[PDB]
């Protein structure tokens, strides 16, 4: 390849940048041109394209969110947006392009090169539910965003105002609850890969009350439920004052970890060499510590699973 | 004075642990003997009172909460609790108590001076809404706490996800939510202190939307509304994707910041001596960046009040 | 005034960029357009001039640096490179002038305006070295990137390991080390405004290990000498281990805090009020708690002072 | 076994305190007794023997440094004081023990099991140099100051100062180099386990500033040499004009990152189950991100390594 380009879709996540960089200075040390694809699909459907120096992504790597943008298009999810994606692609003279992205992007990706054009998957979202790696970048600064959360109120934790609950991102994944849990110290833990039982959150609670605890913490995940909602129920039954904090969007922000920083620059560095060694219809990843990489409709047909040993161990932990 | 308390009292408060260190450092610079009062005025009333010695305020400087904890007591605010209290001071030989705390915490300090127990009052608190000071220990660190979100709200923000409301506390004053809405460029800020209409809210957004702003922030003061009902009202009326952040807690734990640590240790200072020098029923403060001290009622009677012009700078600059 | 604008100099100070900014909202609030001069004077002697639009200044006001740039420029110091500096104004139809930076960046502003063209300063640097005000934007948030470091050291503290010396920037000035040695319980502090004892020191270090302090922290200004010297006179007289850490640039680097922010944009707003109300030649600063403006040689001829009770109270507070 | 003691031995490292927090729960968990041996090896041999209760290690899986104490023992080197100790221990009916630290605190686990004692080693020290675990408890988190530091020198640099040496911890191992390194997109790295040339390192500072490059930031791990002499003799070279930043012990404290804390409850509490199975002699680490245990000489034969893949990566990304 001559001329590669590449583009981030589907929510922010911190690292981005730093895969956008590897993606670029990658290529530029192997001779090759990239050209960034700005606000996503729709972006690349649109011809929003330009090229990208090797000083363009000076002084991102430490930056939250995304130089290039991101966009929600169901469009690219169609044949149409398919066939104009890949005009636009062809009329640029990209030969290959690096999807940056979460679910979503990886379909899209799966379609391109069921369309002939060479194309990888770059996993970039922070619920860490993309198949074919342990871990997603952006994952770990998000653990990181809800432990300071955390850290905070068991400051702010008295006497009378002992019960909290955090409500946390992962609409199907619990992976964001399980690990900031675990890493929290929370007493209960609400994720839609186990099931809970309210007489026993409320039970945990109390006996945790009695043994001297100075505080409860409860993490729940999002597809689980409302934060208020667990806060309201806990309250109503046990009479304990319960206060709520709900993080939002502020998961998805910030500055990326080492390990995000890391991850994103090995990954977007092994796409390009994927594609550069004329693979295509790929995902890189990391699993048991080790860089690979699949083909992307094998991977999106396994079911994401969290370490259950690991939230049976959070259990354990917090008697 | 041969012996003095200290004790805390009220919400906790970041920078607490620095102005109890001061409290404890000062008087045994001078010779004097410190007892801490655990649990506030109810661990007073209960007599839960033991002697803090030079070392056992090594390395809280910088730990949010409060070593000596705190509680609500109403039984303090009757005649008989303002009894057993004086009654377990004078069984410990303590002459004199530095109270730490909220607008609350002060009416014991007064109760106690007037029944012959010298009592100074210092400001702790996130809510920045004590007579008698510009700025209470807390609300510097309340402050970076809620542009920590706020600045990782913009990294999150997309072309679909470009509007956020945040909430954030204070219970009738607007200083959090207008300084940090200053400080984090927020759109709009919703505060008690100040009439706001909702259609010149959401002209503002469509307008921020017309002229290409990337994203619209919008912080909610709780005194104000729940984040939650504003944002929905905001999606309904526009159709605009609104995301909401409810901080609630998180603002009154972590590590004091700089300027924290720095105005607890003056205060705390300040307040040993005043007690040496048989002053008593007075509140500590700074105002203008000087230190001061009022009588505590006199301080009380003064309503609070928020900066006008800054108010209307933050509407100015985040066009 | 139709046009004015705005460049920064001197060393890089974290809330440069809320600075510029509210600098350039401020203006086009009032419709006066904002012209950014690139790599400071220099730049502006080069004609590095370039228009910033409303939307040019979003998503800066939490980064540090200065998306302007700065520039030693030694030729402004030169009746000549005023010259084509006021040419390069007028060519572009530049009326006013608001200047972000330390102290030359100052005498700049002057000069300019003893050849009558209207500029206003403020003041950006972390030294706190400025005259007209009580802080400079970037202070605060140099003073809690050291006390990150001081406490991550008590941290690491052990029982052989003990000691610990930190050589803090400053420059001619002791604001750094005296605010941030206080907020850290350092149990010396070295400043140039202040005489030290090294025996006194010695002696100090001494009587905390002989009762039981976990360790003691040296914080020694720049201005005054090396903390790799006094690091060795330490271990070389009491034999205990002691180790030095150097943060240097690293205080100026980093976000903004919620203070600094604040400041940057209330006096950057102020400086360009100074311009459309026809002043000039005026240096704009927060004095007991007030916005302030000056005459820029006037103020220029203060010198500079500590609060030499609050260093008097940092002894008291770390026995 | 009925009853177990916990020590940390060695450098301080954040997560030590989650780790003991875990050996403590888990343990307790199942019926369990936990001692606490404070001060290292020295407090074993001297005796410092108190049980730790369940709520006393709450609120300090969040925490910095280790509420155990550590110490360096010599006298533990000896078969004197390894009976000594194993005297104490049975004297408080301690059956078993976990030591979590450094290198050299396995080496006392070793002894430990062959005088017939049930010992478990577990991995916490910021060097990342132990064998039988790929990563070490605190390595994590030691990434992120240093990151953190160079992240706001990327700040403070500006066109005349551009050029950055930061040397960082690692004696004998360059992963804090190396990660941070490729984490924070330092141009050069130098580390124990790769040669390199003074002269391609001129070179490539030289390529940089020819391309536009904004600054250039070289890591220096301690083991290679000293970051004053390395920025002395490069500004010599080059008469580009370098800073230094030597962080020192700041790497060693602070509050555990999510991974630190998340992998500091995982190996703790695999430690108990090691002991409680009857497994002693062996230390537990995570590898190809899975959960192991070896034999503690076993693993001590292993030479420590480095990934030099990514060495080579760090050096095609700062081009």
């Amino acid at each position: 390849m001559k001329r590669i380009g590449v583009l981030t879709s589907g929510g922010d996540s911190p690292g981005m940048n730093a895969a956008i960089r590897s993606v670029v200075r990658k290529a530029i040390y192997h001779g090759v041109e990239v050209y960034g694809v700005y606000h996503g699909y729709a972006g690349l459907i649109a011809g929003n394209i330009k090229k990208l120096e090797v000083g363009d992504v000076g002084d991102i790597i430490h930056r939250g969110g995304t130089i290039l943008y991101t966009a929600r298009c169901p469009e690219f999810k169609t044949e149409e947006g398919q066939k104009k994606g890949i005009e636009q692609l062809k009329k640029h003279g990209i030969e290959g392009l690096v999807v940056i992205g979460g679910d979503g992007s990886y379909q899209g990706a799966k379609k391109l090169t069921e369309h002939g054009f060479p194309c990888v998957g770059v996993p970039g979202t922070i619920d860490n539910d993309i198949p074919g790696t342990d871990f997603t970048i952006g994952f770990d600064t998000a653990l990181n965003t809800v432990i300071d959360a955390i850290d905070k109120i068991r400051d702010a934790a008295t006497s009378h105002e002992r019960t909290y609950v955090i409500e946390v991102m992962g609409r199907h994944a619990g992976d964001i609850a399980l690990w900031s849990g675990l890493a929290g110290g929370a007493e209960t833990i609400l994720i839609p890969e186990a099931d809970y039982d309210m007489n026993d959150v409320i039970a945990r609670l109390k006996r945790g009350h009695e043994r001297g605890k100075k505080h409860s913490i409860i993490i729940v995940a999002e597809g689980v439920g409302s934060g208020v909602d667990f806060g309201r129920q806990i309250q109503e039954a046990t009479g304990f004052e319960t206060r709520v904090t709900v993080l939002g969007h502020v998961q998805r922000g910030g500055s990326p970890t080492a390990f995000d920083r890391v991850l994103a620059s090995r990954l977007g560095a092994r796409a390009v060499e994927l594609l550069l060694e004329g693979k295509g219809g790929r995902c890189v990843g990391i699993q048991n510590n080790q860089l690979v990489d699949h083909d992307i409709a094998e991977a999106l047909a396994n079911k994401h699973t969290i370490d259950q040993r690991m939230y049976a161990l959070s259990k354990e932990l917090s008697i």
